[PDB]
């Protein structure tokens, strides 16, 4: 579960400037809800928006949802039944592109 890995294959990337970044994974057949795989404040933020440009991952930002994202879902975690509607909008947008 290395950083490059799960950016790489993460679905979207929702973000608050450079203090936090949320990389989000759905696969239908692979994850019965999203998947917070990647999360990071700062620094850490940082790496894994460059990451996310460099493997063209859709960076989104919406400042709100990447804080209650951060404050809730832990690494490794799916989200919860809070999430699934804006989530569900972020997905799509991803899609799209
Ligand atoms: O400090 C926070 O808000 C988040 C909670 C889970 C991991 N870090």
């Amino acid at each position: 579960g290395s950083l490059a890995n799960n950016i790489k294959k993460s679905t979207v990337i929702v973000k608050n400037a450079t203090h936090i970044a949320i990389c989000l994974y759905y696969k239908l057949g692979e994850t019965p809800l999203p998947l917070v795989i990647e999360t990071g404040k700062d620094a850490k933020a940082l790496q894994i928006i460059k990451l996310a440009e460099l493997y063209d991952i859709p960076v989104i930002e919406d400042i709100p949802l990447a804080r209650s994202l951060y404050k809730n879902i832990h690494k490794g975690q799916y989200i919860t039944e809070d999430f699934f509607e804006p989530v569900a909008q972020l997905i799509r947008i991803a899609i799209d592109l």
